[PDB]
């Protein structure tokens, strides 16, 4: 059993430490959308899309019953973007710098 509101307090810098990397997070602050970005295959590549936006919403609102499902929905946002854009990609290159921001912050918040 885990407190929403707490899940949010411990969760919530972990996610204001994504926000805080510019301009590495800005791709990743709303959905994509893929008529305005002129990427008509996304939905068919990308079927679970994740954003930063939405994980905070789930957030705010008590959407998430267990830190994992927190987790879970991090590792998919950048799965997605790992998956659709190429390694040699600018998208690509910044989400593995979110990444690695992103395992250095969760790692002590899960153990507590
Ligand atoms: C052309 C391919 O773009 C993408 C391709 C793939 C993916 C993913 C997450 O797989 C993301 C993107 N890019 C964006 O979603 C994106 C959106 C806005 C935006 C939206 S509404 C006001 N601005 C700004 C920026 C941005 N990047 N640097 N500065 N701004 C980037």
């Amino acid at each position: 059993i885990f407190k929403p509101e707490e899940l949010r307090q411990a969760l919530m810098p972990t996610l204001e430490a994504l926000y805080r990397q510019d301009p590495e997070s800005l791709p990743f602050r709303q959905p994509v959308d893929p008529q305005l970005l002129g990427i008509p295959d996304y939905f068919d590549i990308v079927k679970n899309p994740m954003d930063l936006s939405t994980i905070k919403r789930k957030l705010d609102t008590g959407q998430y019953q267990e830190p994992w499902q927190y987790v879970d929905d991090v590792w998919l946002m950048f799965n997605n973007a790992w998956l659709y854009n190429r390694k040699t990609s600018r998208v690509y290159k910044f989400c593995s710098k979110l990444a690695e921001v992103f395992e250095q912050e969760i790692d002590p918040v899960m153990q507590s």
